[PDB]
């Protein structure tokens, strides 16, 4: 199953955004396999 | 300026999230531009 993303804000440090772009991104790559 | 990525949650639909995935790529593309 794939990891929740968690959000800290958008105001947060940018390295948790990019944290959040890696988790992020990997959850589309398992949610979103070869879709959209 | 770049623009604050909405997060409606990770329950949300990944349509959604593939919105947030966008906004924040584009954030980053901003910000993190050729850093980190």
């Amino acid at each position: 199953g794939p990891s929740p993303p968690t959000y800290p804000g958008d105001d947060a440090p940018v390295e948790d955004l990019i944290r959040f772009y890696d988790n992020l991104q990997q959850y589309l790559n398992v949610v979103t396999r070869h879709r959209y």
